[PDB]
């Protein structure tokens, strides 16, 4: 039941770490989508191409064309109707927009012969290795004690963060330990509520996802 919260958080936080590079931000997911015009823009930033010129209008049948352009751009790159967005469905909005965070953060990345989820998956893997106390085999219960992404940074940068220091009893100062590190040092935001993560036995994988495919573009 908490994964709306998860994933309004998380996602909220993807949008505007690329929305700023346009001149602008959301704050509240389940509105500001409503009209297409910040969905167009976001997928002209994050895919570096333009779409069509966008309708000033204030009118329902002005939004249904703007989230339009926006859908079927989406559908020409990925192998729901308008007015799910323009009515403010918020299961269907947040569904839109993990469509794009898959397609555009996710599905190019590519990791010996594996791609997307199972490629992003293996590049984890592979770099928290040397970490006895890590065993990332998913997205969502493996990065519940903060011990993964902590290790990710030190992977990288191990001048940012004493790894050896830390461990299980901890959780939620790991997971905000490492927030803190990749904001100020990686320019990757927060995305993640550590209280939610911990206190969730299985915690949302398509926000996990989200703010793990941050350090893998950080760090490529």
């Amino acid at each position: 039941p908490a994964w709306e919260k998860q994933q309004r958080k998380t996602f909220t936080a993807w949008c505007n770490s690329h929305l700023r590079k346009a001149g602008t931000q959301i704050e509240n997911i389940e509105e500001d989508f409503r009209n297409g015009l910040k969905l167009m823009l976001l997928l002209e930033v994050i895919s570096g191409e333009r779409l069509p010129k966008p309708d000033r209008g204030k009118m329902r049948f002005h939004k249904i064309a703007n989230v339009n352009k926006a859908l079927d751009y989406i559908a020409s790159k990925v192998v729901i109707g308008a007015e799910e967005i323009v009515d403010g469905n918020v299961k269907m909005t947040l569904g839109m927009i993990w469509t794009i965070i898959l397609r555009f953060a996710i599905q190019d990345i590519s990791v010996e012969e594996t791609s997307a989820k199972e490629g992003l998956l293996l590049w984890c893997q592979r770099k928290t290795a040397p970490y006895r106390n890590v065993n990332i085999q998913n997205f969502h219960t493996s990065w519940k004690d903060g011990l993964g992404l902590c290790a990710l940074i030190h992977r990288h940068r191990p001048d940012l963060i004493d790894y050896s220091k830390l461990n299980k009893d901890d959780p939620i100062g790991n997971i905000n330990l490492a927030m803190e590190i990749a904001e100020k040092h990686l320019d990757i935001p927060k995305m993640l509520d550590a209280e939610d993560i911990v206190n969730t036995p299985k915690p949302d994988e398509r926000a996990i996802m989200t703010y793990v495919s941050c350090f893998y573009h950080a760090f490529a």
